[PDB]
């Protein structure tokens, strides 16, 4: 069984969010579980420099110009790179320029990603050919389309990590991407009078996967599908939609071995976490105080994440005696709002705007609560990281958060199953109730400790996830 993942990022080489974490860990899990998994990525500078043993497999001409297909290894997994410097050798973000504008040739940059994914099924590499092309998110959405147009020389799975990113391009670009014009149809890749790469992935794949069981159910609803629900309802009825929960990479997210921490610790030695908290407070400019709960955010700052609710809830949180440490980058309204909060409440609110990989570990390892009040959340990896680090997740019951966190209710505490704090509605009052719940449990230190140890007993394993994908791949044949 040979599988090629087609995607635009991979931890630790290039990361803008959880997708990178997935691609960095799943393939090695699949190999352990008996599937020859390989990865296809554009040769962005950071990726190209990480894969030091990469060799030439072939040169091709393409609707988007020439590629050199490279193959090397990273952390033992086979990595193909699309070297096309005219498309991919640009600084910063893979998706947009310095001014945060999408590249004007994005249609070509990502149509090419899908195209190479599909070519691989036809022998682009004379030495290896995937049985299944596994495409991730809109960026790779054309791969099942090129496969369909070639008579499906391999099976395809499409996994949605986030349905809110649709890969919308003007219809005239059908001219530029070498797909049958007949594909521009509602029974095809057309969506609201434009090309959608997301629609393409959803429509042409043999099977669609979402990144949690409940997100898979949610995307059949208008509220979470944004127009795509009709397609998704049909694919569900056909038995072509399913949810496979993400795992966590233990090599990197384990307080037991985390080299980025002031102090390592375990489920049975949580007293060793205290030093991380002290150093976090010092680093953030917070009052150094072990009697007070430290709430935390590590997050992209977009409306998905419900962090406007945190801004609203903040006075209530501070009034009860809590602290907030935030790390994040995104909407300037959010950035400025949180910066204003830190200025207004020095020693109670610490804020760091930007992307800081190492600093997220020090927050995860020092904080008491991780706020994930998402409006929607396909999976959420930060709350899984919180569980593992005994930093109790406070979450909205939506998507993967609904699948992974158990509220501190009477039954859950009595059944020994409670692991965090759950609220229902996307408003600050509903959030503030879960926050109050946290303060109440905080006032009972041995119950807090009991919930911490249950959080740390939760297991999110890539090799277990691998087993589900494997069933899928064999089912498709
Ligand atoms: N500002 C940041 N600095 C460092 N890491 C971040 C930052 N924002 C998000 N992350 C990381 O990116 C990943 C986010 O994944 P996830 O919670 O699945 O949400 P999303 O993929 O929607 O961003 C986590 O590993 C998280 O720690
Ligand atoms: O905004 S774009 O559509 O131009 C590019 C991406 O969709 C932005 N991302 C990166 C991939 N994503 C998953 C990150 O884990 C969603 C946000
Ligand atoms: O699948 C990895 C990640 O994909 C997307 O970025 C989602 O926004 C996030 O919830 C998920 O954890």
């Amino acid at each position: 069984m040979q599988v090629l993942h087609v995607c635009s990022e991979m931890f630790p080489l290039l990361k803008t969010g959880g997708l990178a974490d997935v691609i960095g860990a799943l393939p090695a899990a699949q190999i352990a579980d008996g599937v020859d998994a390989r990865v296809l990525l554009p040769a962005f500078p950071d990726i190209r420099r990480g894969v030091t043993d990469a060799q030439v497999v072939s040169r091709r001409d393409t609707f988007a110009g020439h590629i050199t297909l490279l193959f090397g290894h990273y952390n033992g997994v086979g990595i193909y790179l699309i070297d096309a410097p005219h498309l991919y050798d640009r600084p910063g973000s893979p998706y947009h320029d310095t001014n945060l504008f999408a590249y004007t040739d994005n249609v070509l940059r990502f149509a090419l990603l899908g195209w190479v994914g599909a070519e691989m099924a036809s022998g682009l590499d004379p030495f290896w050919r995937p049985d299944v092309v596994h495409a991730h998110d809109w960026h790779a959405g054309l791969a099942p389309a090129y496969l369909a147009a070639r008579g499906r020389p391999a099976k395809s799975v499409f996994t949605v990590h986030n349905l809110a990113y649709q890969g919308m391009f003007y219809a005239h670009h059908m001219n530029d991407i070498q797909l049958p014009w007949s594909f521009f149809n509602i029974h095809g890749l057309e969506f609201n009078g434009q090309i959608s790469f997301l629609k393409a992935g959803l429509y042409y794949a043999d099977h669609i996967t979402a990144v949690s069981p409940t997100y898979a159910r949610e995307i059949t609803e208008p509220q979470f599908a944004y127009g795509m629900e009709g397609l998704l309802q049909q694919r569900h009825r056909e038995g072509r939609l399913s949810g496979v929960l993400n795992g966590v990479d233990e090599k990197i997210w384990s307080p037991e071995t985390d080299l980025l921490l002031a102090s390592r610790y375990t489920r049975d030695t949580l007293e060793d976490k205290a030093e991380n908290k002290r150093q976090l407070q010092i680093a953030m400019g917070l009052k150094v105080d072990d009697k007070v709960p430290l709430f935390a955010v590590v997050s992209r700052l977009t409306s998905q994440k419900g962090l406007d609710l945190v801004l609203e809830a903040l006075p209530g949180l501070l009034e009860q005696g809590g602290q907030l440490a935030l790390l994040g980058a995104g909407d300037p309204v959010l950035q400025e709002g949180f910066l204003a909060a830190a200025a207004e409440y020095p020693g109670q609110v610490g804020v760091q705007i930007g992307y800081h990989e190492a600093f997220s570990h020090r927050i995860m390892g020092g904080a008491d609560v991780i706020l994930v009040p998402s409006r929607f959340e396909p999976c959420g990896l930060t709350q899984l990281y919180g569980l593992k680090y005994g930093t109790l997740p406070l979450v909205r019951r939506t998507g993967g958060l609904a699948d992974t966190v158990s509220d501190c209710s009477l039954e859950n505490l009595a059944d020994g199953v409670a692991s965090g704090f759950v609220f229902e509605d996307s408003n600050a009052w509903s959030l503030l109730r879960a926050i109050r719940r946290a303060f109440v449990l905080w006032s009972r230190p041995s119950l807090w400790r009991f919930v911490q140890r249950q959080a740390m007993a939760m297991d999110f394993s890539w090799q277990v996830a691998a087993k589900s994908y494997r069933e899928l791949y064999y089912r498709l044949k």
